[PDB]
């Protein structure tokens, strides 16, 4: 056999590693399927694409069509239904209809041999008719082969009858397709909503408490609930909820000794009170989280917990698996790193002695907390553990629950970056905290909106509690309010960690990127009430964020995604669309000054034509603009950090 | 199992077709193969390339290194060997010592657990030695390994002794791997040097006749070939030497009725006296074929025939293979077409009644070609023939006679020029004629030296029967000596058709590539003498070029080449390197206007610094000259068309 079929058909995309690891989709997205098809000779080809579904049913008719002229690249947009893993493949075959078409139009005019050509189409539209299934259909085929056959017909009025918009329809629906090749199937992942789309928010528990009892529980934490679903989010993601130990418990502010009052870190996990699959018992029990569990479901909120596969000195790991640890020659065994960064007060895993036993470990943690209500984990620096054991991992819990969304928080490189998603990560932490020019945004949401997209779903965190940068520290409230409207409208995923809501932004010390006194090793009550009077707290804009995304289907997708040229190297300008809705952002950097600039709309990419005016509603005024191909805009710091419009 | 191993190791290159094709290489030939190599958490990998022989076995230790910080890409120079199918590995590893030697280099001085450190330090020497081969350098680790354990030395000196020249040298030869992981290989074709490298020259036999027989023979063709060896040719290249149709032969100018005397196109195939397995009786026997091969064989030429599936009216095929040609419905058969270019006089060969026969047919008619000395074919318009029917047919073809080159004769869109290499084409025809600016010489040869060069290999004619460039028809002979320099130093594989050392320019008509009275329809005797005599003929530099070429191993690869700034559109200037080889050309592409310029060399891609002034000799004339970064050249059309110089 030959590696190339009969119409060649070659370079199918999406494509991940091969064929060896699927392409991405959620339910409702769309993407585009492309090959490079041609044929030897100078006749016409046609491509289509057959989406089939997990058991196998082919979908609907899917023509592409050429990309470009003379690219032989085809491509055709498809829709991904219900969630699962499907398969696609691409169909090349030679076009004799429009071939011969593009001939007669020419020949018949001319005289040339007009009963041969008239003759020859007949013959073509009758195997035309026998292939399609329609009745109705088949007879206006039929129609059309008798008048080709009709020598008492005028030669054009022959042709004609075989051109009608008719006869055009049900050829675009059931075209004569000869030597129909196809590519060998790809594979496309299908997972729910979630994974693509969702707006979420990070808090401690244990800081939500009470002047009787400082220390907070899943009871009082809960109380915190209500205001996290009236900003619109859609997941709380909590750090470990476990016991924490007191071997080497950090202080205040990543101090090495904890005072006698210190609560240490929560991903210090593990003492004699429990491991992984145990809660703090400070946060109350396990009946108290499935509340917590119960009450965030009733306001349309679902629960992300943090998995870290590390431990405290104090975990029951330690004496009960020595082999998963490495030990230095003395029996001790060093503390984790992540240089320049030290975790004196945790233990890193060895995974060469034992594989299997902590993999089986994993997955039963995993299955725990899954059993109570978790189907979201948020997986600490799993670039520190092996690829492969990821692959694993993932593949056993969605092999029986494929709902499961896990979020790769994985700040390294490029190439481990995408390697964590394409082996089974649905969601990554990114880059976008330290992408803060326009070139730097321009550049990257090119990046992750692209090819990317076929492997990776971006969460988009405007602040972690390990990531204060320097523009929120320099530009105050200002430019917490633009970091939102980025996030939020840039990604289909964002989030934020509590606190970004008061504009805290103090600093450890200048060149940091840790926050001063961080909740990550103290309680950290925050007066919300008297924020909300005060007017201090962007909660308001971070609400209505939220909202617009709910109500534009383009703010919950990431393909697509266009930037438009403004005069200005402050100004950004980008659209998103999906189906008739269209969302325009025009977006002020400058957290200190007021920008003018004019915004040069690529009319063509918004659907108009260059001459149209189109009206624009800003929906975080409600102000009607009626912006054309060039606009001026004014966006003034601590009035209009962006406009974020609608096309009416 | 998992897609991925224990260290991640992807995404090896170079690749063809997802691996289902192999990349290609020949004899003696050095490429790069490369891969993304990575493991979890900070510490060190290595890699290495493992190509494997057609018995299976291994080559040697070919370590790769990272091509650039931080983007974890790895690569290798590998050179190929002897003939046949080989294939290719990329193993990946953890690199302890290395990530052990970064450690101690920081903690030794600050006697942080320096104990600990060392006897970790020597514990991995010693792993190290027992995968030692060789009993020297065991005993060099091992004496590490002591110093590394002795107490009574200071920690800094215990330090050095494992970090010496000497126990580098064996660890860059035997390192300690760990957790070794390989690549799925990956096949690579290694054919012979011809393939690659050669000049070709092209002429008709029925023009080199004599007073009393104009139409020559292939006795008095043969009397040709001394000086075409004299020139400095590797392979002659001679059009179709079968019998030709006479219904519907084409008389001169590609008129469409020939007179009585008329000889017709080579390319219209076959009579009653025989068809591709037959010669024009005018050129005589298969007995003066053989004596033509022989005496071409003496001279060091290699003949490549002329192979084009397709066929007159009157080939013995069309009576006897009907279901070899589209019939339409009277019963006639179209003639060829290549639009705009009309082949009335001949019929195309249909596909799809008899792909069978049809590839039988056609392997036979190699084969008897084959038996008689022809180890090269000149594939007519491949383009027009299925992709399939190549891939099959070459695939049978090499199967047993492996050195057996075929050459694509397709001016076609990029997509098919590529996918005919890729299916088993050893060499192509290019865009080469119409690329004449810097800007298009400079793009297209950066394409064909880069990717590309893992399945195609170009054939760069200057010009040929069908292609007379409006610069060679306006620039006179300084034109032809132009693109004779850029045809010879730019690839290992060039050639001209007969007339070009003539500088013959005279267009059809304004506007037309074709060649006034072409010798496609008409004897065209040419009196060689008589240039030679008058110095007419650009017969000399054509010579010289090819000299150039069998003495520098520089001008016999393709994959090296580099283009070097200067500050005149009109002259380009590049570098291409072998080993301790290297070739400086500068050309000067404006055939009317001497040009002065600036050429500004990046010193680091001839391997010196910046400052440095190097020796070259300007090989068309012998003078020598000292460049440094920055060199002033004068280029005058008629005296010096350009320098091709050797570094001394
Ligand atoms: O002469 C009348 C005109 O003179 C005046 O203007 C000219 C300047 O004097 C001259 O310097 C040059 O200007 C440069 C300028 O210096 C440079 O900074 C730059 O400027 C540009 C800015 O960088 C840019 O930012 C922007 O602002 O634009 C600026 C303008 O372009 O580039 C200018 C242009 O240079 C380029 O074009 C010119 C003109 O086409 C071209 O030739 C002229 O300059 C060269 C070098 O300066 C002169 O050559 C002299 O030096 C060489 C080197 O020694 C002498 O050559 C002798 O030795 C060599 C051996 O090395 C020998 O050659 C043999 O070997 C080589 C291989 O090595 C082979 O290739 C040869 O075949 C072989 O023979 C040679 O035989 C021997 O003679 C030479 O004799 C010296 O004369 C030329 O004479 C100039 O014509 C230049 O190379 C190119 O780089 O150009 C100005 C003209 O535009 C007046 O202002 C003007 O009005 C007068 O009409
Ligand atoms: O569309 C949404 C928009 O709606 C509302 O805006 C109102 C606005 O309140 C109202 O006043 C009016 O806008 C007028 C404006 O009043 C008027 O002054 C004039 O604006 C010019 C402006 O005063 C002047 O400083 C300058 O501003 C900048 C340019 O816009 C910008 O393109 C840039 O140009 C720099 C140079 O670049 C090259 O070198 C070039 O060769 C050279 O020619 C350029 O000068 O920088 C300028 C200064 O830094 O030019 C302005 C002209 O456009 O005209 C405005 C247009 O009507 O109406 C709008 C409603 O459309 C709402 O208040 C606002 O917040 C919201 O954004
Ligand atoms: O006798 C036939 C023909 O021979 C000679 O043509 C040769 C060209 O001179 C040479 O450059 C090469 O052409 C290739 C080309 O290099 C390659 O890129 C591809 O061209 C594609 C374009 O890539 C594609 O964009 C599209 O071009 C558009 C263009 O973007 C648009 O702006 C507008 O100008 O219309 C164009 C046409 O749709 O399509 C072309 C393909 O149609 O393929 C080319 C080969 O087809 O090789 C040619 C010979 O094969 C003579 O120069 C020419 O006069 C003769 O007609
Ligand atoms: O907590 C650690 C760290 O966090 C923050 O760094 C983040 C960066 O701000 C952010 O941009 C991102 O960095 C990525 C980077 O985007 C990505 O391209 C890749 O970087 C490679 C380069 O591509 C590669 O060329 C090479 O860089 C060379 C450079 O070309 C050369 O000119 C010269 O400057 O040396 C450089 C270093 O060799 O290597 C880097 C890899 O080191 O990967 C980066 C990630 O490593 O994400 C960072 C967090 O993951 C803080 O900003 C930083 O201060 C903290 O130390
Ligand atoms: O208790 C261990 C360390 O915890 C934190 O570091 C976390 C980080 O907050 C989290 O985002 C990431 O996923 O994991 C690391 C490692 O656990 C503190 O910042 C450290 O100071 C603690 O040592
Ligand atoms: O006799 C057929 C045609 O032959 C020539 O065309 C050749 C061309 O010269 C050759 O390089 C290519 O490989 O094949 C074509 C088609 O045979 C003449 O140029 C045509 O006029 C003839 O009709």
């Amino acid at each position: 056999p030959t590696v190339v079929g009969r119409i060649p058909v070659l370079d199918v995309r999406p494509v991940v590693q091969r064929g060896r690891r699927p392409a991405k989709a959620v339910t409702g997205e769309s993407f585009e399927v492309s090959a490079t098809v041609f044929r030897e000779g100078h006749d016409a080809v046609g491509a289509n694409v057959v989406l089939r579904d997990p058991r196998g049913r082919p979908g609907p008719w899917t023509p592409m069509r050429e990309l470009a002229p003379g690219t032989d690249r085809w491509g055709a947009t498809v829709t991904a239904g219900e969630t699962g893993t499907w398969s696609y493949t691409v169909e090349a075959w030679g076009d004799p209809v429009t071939t011969w078409r593009h001939h007669a139009r020419i020949k018949i005019p001319a005289g040339l041999d007009t009963d041969l050509v008239l003759e020859e189409g007949a013959r073509l539209y009758e195997r035309a008719a026998a292939d399609v299934p329609g009745r109705e259909d088949r007879r206006e085929l039929l129609a059309a082969v008798d008048a080709l056959r009709d020598e008492s017909r005028p030669a054009a009025s022959r042709l004609a009858a075989a051109l009608t918009p008719q006869v055009d329809a049900v050829l675009a629906r059931h075209p004569l397709r000869d030597l129909v090749t196809s590519s060998d199937p790809l594979p496309l992942l299908v997972e729910r909503e979630r994974a693509l789309y969702g707006a979420w928010y990070e808090f401690f528990p244990r800081s939500e408490g009470t002047p009787h009892t400082p220390h907070g529980t899943f009871r009082t934490a809960a109380r915190r609930l209500p205001a996290i679903a009236a900003m619109g989010f859609d997941v709380v993601y909590l750090p470990p909820i476990h016991p924490i130990g007191t071997t080497h418990r950090k202080g205040r502010n990543n101090t090495l000794s904890a005072t006698g009052d210190d609560v240490g870190v929560p991903w210090a996990i593990g003492s004699p009170e429990g491991g992984h699959d145990s809660i703090h018992p400070a946060l109350g029990t396990l009946d108290d989280f499935d509340h917590f569990v119960t009450e965030a479901g009733k306001l349309g909120l679902e629960i992300a917990l943090d998995f870290a596969l590390q431990c405290s000195p104090d975990h029951p790991w330690v004496h009960k698996h020595p082999e998963w640890f490495h030990h230095r020659p003395d029996g001790t065994i060093a503390h984790a790193e992540n240089p320049p960064k030290k975790y004196q007060d945790i233990y890193p895993i060895a995974f060469d002695a034992d594989p299997d036993g902590l993999a089986t470990e994993t997955v039963r943690i995993l299955r725990h907390w899954m059993d109570h209500g978790v189907r979201i984990f948020r997986v600490a620096n799993p670039h520190t553990k092996p690829v492969a054991f990821w692959e694993r991992v993932i593949a056993d819990i969605n092999g029986t629950d494929p709902d499961v969304i896990f979020l790769a928080e994985a700040f390294t490189r490029p190439a481990m970056m995408a390697t964590l998603a394409q082996i089974g990560f649905q969601q990554s932490y990114t880059y976008f905290t330290w992408r803060n020019t326009k070139q730097e945004l321009t550049e990257y949401l090119t990046e992750l909106s692209g090819e990317a997209a076929s492997y990776m779903r971006p969460n988009f965190f405007a602040n972690t509690p390990d990531i204060l940068h320097a523009y929120l520290q320099h530009g105050g409230r200002p430019a917490f309010e633009v970091r939102a409207v980025l996030a939020a409208t840039l990604s289909p995923t964002w989030g934020i960690y509590s606190g970004y809501e008061l504009c805290e932004n103090t600093p450890l010390r200048e060149g940091s990127e840790e926050y001063l006194d961080s909740e990550k090793y103290q309680l950290k009550p925050r007066d919300w009430t008297r924020a909300a009077r005060e007017g201090t707290t962007i909660a308001p804009l971070v609400t209505r964020l939220n909202t617009i995304r709910r109500e534009n289907p383009a703010l919950r997708q990431l393909r697509d995604l266009h930037f438009h040229p403004t005069d200005k190297e402050e100004v950004i300008a980008y659209s998103k669309r999906q189906g008739s809705n269209t969302v325009l952002v025009v977006v002020n950097l400058d957290p200190r000054h007021t920008q003018e600039a004019t915004v040069s709309l690529d009319m063509p990419q918004l659907g108009l034509d260059w001459h149209e005016s189109v009206p624009v509603r800003d929906e975080l005024t409600g102000e009607t603009y009626h912006w054309g191909r060039a606009n001026y805009v004014r966006l003034e710091p601590g009035r209009t950090p962006a406009h974020v419009c609608t096309v009416l």
